[PDB]
């Protein structure tokens, strides 16, 4: 009804259960003006998206219909890593349900993907991913509840031969980039706004490229980060989302018109190719070139509604009983990546802790590109980064780091059994930067 804009087909709960059967098979289908095949998650891309409540029973049976093996990892989900299970393998033609509680505090935007080492980057990027959206008690408040809500996969691509491209050397280096900036699966939409406050739910589905968010002439009003509601809206100018990460944000059309939403140039610090003879700057590939996402067409005579004044108070969080340091590293010709100096091995154990206590952990970057530091299982709340404040309060599961840049994370420990962390350029963690956790 009125005007359409494309968006992944939303799966409910119903009465305290969502049940579905969810399979990963390749798909021909209709993408930027031609045909494609892809690897899919219940036939479209992106994958559908399923949508609950906090205490909702989540069974969802995964069938393999794909050549290889796969998994699936419940992104930013505070569950048991034995349903959580990073070291499964589904193989091919066999089929292995999930099934879980959604938490009593939770809320906001998470998401699936594949998680088999040695293969994640090749089937993310062949299209392999879905929301998973976490309803509030917060969302009846009229400020939001009378909002134009909308959510806004931010996943790119690349085709060869009516396929996803093949992974190159400088993919496994750099992260593997498309040329096709898609949003929910399509090139450049429009969204004809109907209200004049929109809430937009934004999600980095990408392997590895960056999202420095511009809306032209407007500010963004933060709401909620990867894992949970800030305390209060944050008015940004822009909003850079990393690799994995997630944002909710307020929009308030004041003006009638149509307005660009960009990513604006960005330097994640990939490298180039060689040979060379110059005067200026190349050696690094340098800044993203600016692509446009979407076109947003203001309503007729809006007059957008007032911001919430407050969202969700942030738990108090305990002393923390321990230091970690964890160092990332790279060899950027071998494409090899580190953590402490070592490669992933899953007979491996990295790091001991104690269920029900409370960590810190230093994560320091010595490399030259921005890396996307993901713990499986424990949100966290990020104090620092190079040794200033974090600007808000909220649940984390991915926090970004420059070259040189050391966060100082405080981390509750839940669950136990033995889980991850990894870097989110997902490239990067099946080369190697990848370590183990084990909470008892
Ligand atoms: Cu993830
Ligand atoms: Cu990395």
């Amino acid at each position: 009804g009125g005007p359409s804009f494309p968006e992944p087909k939303v799966v409910r709960s119903q009465g305290g259960l969502l049940s579905l059967k969810l399979s990963a098979t390749p798909t021909p289908l209709a993408i930027a003006g031609q045909r494609a095949t892809l690897l899919t998650y219940g036939g479209s891309f992106p994958g559908p998206t399923l949508r609950v409540r906090p205490r909702d029973t989540v069974r969802l049976t995964l069938e393999n219909r794909l050549p290889e093996p796969t998994n699936l990892h419940w992104h930013g989900l505070p569950i048991s890593p034995k349903v959580d299970d990073p070291f499964l393998e589904i193989p091919p033609g066999e089929s292995w349900t999930y099934e879980f509680t959604v938490p009593k505090e939770l809320a906001g935007t998470f998401w699936y993907h594949p998680h088999l080492h040695g293969r994640v980057a090749p089937q993310l990027f062949a299209g392999l991913l879905g929301a998973l959206v976490v309803e509030s008690s917060l969302d009846a408040i009229p400020e939001l509840r009378e909002a134009e809500e909308h959510l806004l996969v931010l996943k790119d691509l690349a085709l060869q031969g009516g396929r996803p491209a093949p992974h190159t050397p400088m993919d496994w280096m750099n992260g593997k980039e498309g040329d096709l900036v898609l949003v929910n699966g399509a090139l450049r939409p429009t969204l004809v706004a109907q209200k004049a406050t929109l809430r937009l739910r934004l999600l980095n589905a990408s392997n590895a490229r960056y999202y420095r968010l511009a809306l032209q002439d407007h500010p963004l009003y933060l709401i909620a980060a990867d894992g949970g509601f800030l305390e209060e809206p944050l008015e940004v100018s822009e909003l850079l989302l990393a690799p994995g990460e997630r944002a909710e944000v307020l929009v308030r059309l004041r003006k009638e018109g149509r307005f660009l939403l960009q990513a604006l140039p960005y330097d994640r610090g990939a490298m180039g190719m060689m040979d060379m003879g110059g005067m200026a700057h190349a050696m690094p590939q340098g800044p993203s070139r600016p692509e446009t996402l979407l076109y947003l067409i203001a309503p007729k005579n809006p007059k957008p509604l007032p911001l919430p004044k407050a969202l969700s108070p942030f738990p108090t969080l305990p002393a923390p009983v321990v230091t970690r340091r964890l160092v990332l590293t790279e060899d950027m010709m071998a494409a090899r990546f580190f953590i402490n100096g070592q490669v992933f091995d899953h007979r491996r154990v990295d790091l001991k802790g104690q269920a029900q206590t409370v960590e810190v952990w230093e994560v320091e970057n010595q490399g030259d590109m921005d890396h996307p530091f993901h713990l499986h299982v424990h949100p966290f709340q990020v104090l620092s980064v190079g040794g200033r404040p974090f600007p808000y309060r909220a649940w984390k599961d991915v926090v970004n780091l420059k070259a040189g840049e050391v966060a100082r994370l405080l981390v509750p420990l839940r669950e136990k059994g033995r889980t991850v962390f990894h870097c989110h350029i997902v490239e990067h963690e099946d080369r190697g930067m990848m370590g183990v956790l084990e909470v008892g």
